[PDB]
């Protein structure tokens, strides 16, 4: 019910009464979830500016939107300023940084945000791990893309045909067939369905070999 909500707030400041950091915690959140980016910036503003301490909420909602608006820089700085106040990240502040840095091709700093949380005692997760094997493999940093893939099934974690095509299509062009046969082999124990990509390097590659 967020737009009698907002009617509310303005009806609130209207008759000069003090915004308390809930109303503005919930706004914020609301507009957020509504993809409404800029109007829960103004908000952020008013906040800001009127003195309001700010939630751990506001600032995983402000970046979470601000990364996929493709605005990293901006997203990096509230990330940052979150940190100087002592409010302590989330796993989808991290997760929406990591997946914006990879989109935006600067790794290892992505890199350095996964190990970050991984120190600060934060679970990583199927979407944070995807991410970032897909980047290291899209770099042609097969090696260490496979070392994360395990250790990401060693946390229980399920990987789904993106992390498979895109290990697959490396291992191929690298020509370390037998690897990325066991491992067409177990991705089809999962039940998943293969790629048109993987189909084709694979014939390709057992076709050029014996």
């Amino acid at each position: 019910r967020l737009e009698e909500a907002l009617e509310l707030f303005e009806e609130m400041k209207e008759k000069g009464i003090v915004p308390n950091v809930v109303t503005y915690t919930t706004l914020i959140s609301g507009l957020g979830k509504a993809g409404r980016l800029e109007e829960a910036l103004e908000l952020f503003e008013e906040m800001k500016e009127k003195g309001i301490v700010p939630n751990v909420v506001t600032y995983t909602t402000l970046i979470s939107g601000l990364g996929k608006a493709g605005r990293l820089e901006e997203a990096l700085e509230l990330f940052e300023e979150m940190k100087e106040k002592g409010i302590v990240p989330n796993v989808v502040t991290y997760t929406t940084l990591i997946s914006g840095l990879g989109k935006a091709g600067r790794l290892e700093e992505a890199l350095e945000l996964f190990e970050e949380m991984k120190e600060k005692g934060i679970v990583p997760n199927v979407v944070t791990y995807t991410t970032l094997i897909s980047g290291l493999g899209k770099a042609g940093r097969l090696e260490e893309a496979l070392e994360l893939f395990e250790e990401m099934k060693e946390k229980g974690i399920v990987p789904n045909v993106v992390t498979y095509t895109t290990l697959i299509s490396g291992l191929g062009k690298a020509g370390r067939l037998e690897e990325a046969l066991e491992l067409f082999e177990e991705m089809k124990e999962k039940g998943i369905v293969p790629n048109v990509v993987t189909y084709t390097t694979l014939i390709s590659g057992l076709g050029k070999a014996g």
